[PDB]
């Protein structure tokens, strides 16, 4: 049968503070888990996770069908055209079981010059009413700057990990620019479960999400506690251990452009199991006009070929082809 994949948990406390070796040594860490399975648990991260998913749940559980339709992107309301990424992502009952709410930067305001020159993937987000979700906007706009503050923390053990200076990519990533998204995913429990929402795979398993690499340079993922997740390795896929206590973490398609592969992006997949859970990465983004340099770090002079990609256009490209090759979510 199937096996487990090695997941280490990664005490990440010293990457918030400055006690230099102790920084190595988290980076030795994640340097091992990026060239193994590409995954690890970021413990001792500091963020109440048990507040985040009590406040999902409570906005996932309370929202009416008349609030969705208000805030559907425009794959389900064709009067939302400006809504390619931020609302909500309608379940479609007998047919589609998942539903999310995705939000971006809480600066992306009609004062942004990126909003002022219509750029793209970049857009201001959708709320519901505050009387009817008193206190969601504030829980998740906040949430989003713990999970930032995390996240740059971890970009800081990424750069250290492939030999550079902390700040690599952390100096790319910015509260003013960033394309960083949070998902707000709910996986429902549901008797009798709709064969029409579930995949099967080639190897015969049966899935809600089929195979992918992530559009990031890395994602920084809370999950409660239902195991579903595999990773594919050259013997085949491995199950990953939930714990809803950590954060999961791997690299997306843009880290492994720029490091010449050698921090390859996960191929990881989502097995169908009926169970209520949730799912609620942070995709870590870069700014639009964000270029890192590639670099090849199994050779001496560390040169690789590869061109520069520019964050936004790597964006643009990854989220339209994610949607192409594994449906619209
Ligand atoms: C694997 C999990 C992260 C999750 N899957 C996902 O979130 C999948 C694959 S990483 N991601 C996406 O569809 C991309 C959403 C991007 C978001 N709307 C945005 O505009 O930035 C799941 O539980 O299905
Ligand atoms: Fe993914």
């Amino acid at each position: 049968s199937v096996s487990k994949a090695n997941v280490p948990k990664i005490d990440v406390s010293p990457l918030f503070g400055d006690d230099q070796a102790a920084k190595m040594r988290v980076a030795q860490q994640i340097d091992a888990a990026s060239r193994d399975t590409g995954f690890f648990y970021a413990v001792n991260h500091g963020i109440n996770v048990q507040r985040l998913s009590q406040k999902t749940k409570e906005f996932h559980m309370s929202i009416t069908p008349e609030e969705k339709w208000d805030l559907a992107i425009r794959a389900y309301n064709k009067e939302h055209q400006d809504q390619v990424r931020a609302g909500y992502y309608l379940s479609i009952p007998g047919k589609k079981a998942v539903e999310s709410f995705c939000y971006l930067n809480p600066n992306f305001t009609p004062d942004h010059p990126r909003i002022q020159a219509k750029t793209p993937t970049h857009e201001v987000n959708v709320w519901p009413d505050e009387t009817k979700h008193p206190g969601f906007q504030d829980f998740a706009e906040q949430y989003y700057w713990d999970v930032f503050g995390l996240s740059s923390a971890l970009l800081k053990g990424y750069a250290l990990a492939l030999g550079k200076e902390e700040n690599f990519f952390a100096r790319h990533f910015k509260p003013d620019d960033t394309l960083a998204s949070v998902v707000l995913i709910r996986y429902p429990y549901l008797d009798p479960y709709p064969e029409a929402a579930i995949k099967t795979a080639a190897d015969g398993t049966k899935l809600s999400f089929e195979w992918h690499e992530d559009v990031s340079l890395i994602t920084v993922l809370y999950q409660s506690n239902v195991q579903n997740l595999q990773v594919e390795t050259a013997a085949g896929y491995q199950d990953i251990e939930a714990d809803d206590t950590g954060y999961l973490i791997n690299c997306g398609s843009y880290m492994a452009h720029l490091t010449n592969n050698y921090y390859k992006a996960p191929i990881h997949r989502v097995k169908w199991v009926n169970a209520e859970r949730q799912s609620l990465p942070f995709f870590v983004n870069l700014g639009y006009d964000s270029v890192i340099d590639p670099f090849d770090p199994r050779e001496p002079n560390g040169k690789s070929d590869r061109e520069p990609l520019s964050y936004g256009d790597y964006l643009q490209n990854g989220l339209v082809s994610l949607i192409n090759k594994n449906g619209q979510t």
